[PDB]
C-alpha cells in the first residue's frame, strides 16, 4: 500500500484522513510519495534530566522534564512548519548537540553507526523529509535528512 513505516489515521478534530509514519513520527495531510548505504541528516536535540548526559553546550546543568522537553520539540516543528523559522536556525541556536555549530549537520553515515532509533527514523526518511519527535537515550530530536 504505502511506503515504509506510513499508515492511515482519522484526524479526531476535522475527521478527515491523515498519513502517520510510526518510525519517524512523522505526520502530514498529504499522502506520502511513492535503500541506500549511507543517509545524510541533520538534527535538533532537546536533552532533558534523564537523558544519558544531562549536560550540553547551553547548559552545564540540563535540568528540564522529558515532558518539557517534548513541548519544546513540538513547538520547534510547528514554527518550522508554519515556516516562521528555519530548521537550521533553530538547530543552530537551540539544539543540545555540538552539531548545532553546524546547523545540527551530522554529515553521511550508515546502518550500525547512530543509536538505533535515530538510524531507523533517519533510513526511513526520503530526502528532504523531516521527523516527528524521535526518543533516543540522549534525548528527543528533529531530523531532517538531507541526502
Ligand atoms: O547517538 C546517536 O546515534 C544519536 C544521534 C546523535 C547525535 C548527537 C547527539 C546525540 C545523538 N543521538
Amino acid at each position: 500500500k504505502l511506503p515504509p513505516g506510513w499508515e492511515k489515521a482519522m484526524s479526531r478534530s476535522s475527521g478527515r484522513v491523515y498519513y502517520f509514519n510510526h518510525i519517524t513520527n512523522a505526520s502530514q495531510w498529504e499522502r506520502p510519495s511513492g535503500e541506500p548505504a549511507r543517509v545524510r541528516c541533520s538534527h535538533l536535540l532537546v536533552k532533558h534530566s534523564q537523558s544519558r548526559r544531562p549536560s550540553s553546550w547551553r547548559q552545564e546543568k540540563i535540568t528540564r522534564t522529558k515532558e518539557e522537553a517534548l513541548e519544546l520539540i513540538n513547538g520547534y516543528i510547528q514554527k518550522i512548519k508554519s515556516g516562521e523559522e528555519d530548521f537550521e536556525s533553530l538547530a543552530s541556536q537551540f539544539s543540545d548537540c555540538s552539531s548545532a555549530k553546524a546547523r545540527g549537520d551530522l554529515g553521511a553515515f550508515s546502518r550500525g553507526q547512530m543509536q538505533k532509533p535515530f538510524e531507523d527514523a533517519s533510513f526511513a526518511l526520503r530526502t528532504g523529509e523531516m521527523s516527528g519527535p524521535v526518543f533516543t537515550d540522549s534525548g528527543i530530536h528533529i531530523i531532517l535528512r538531507t541526502e
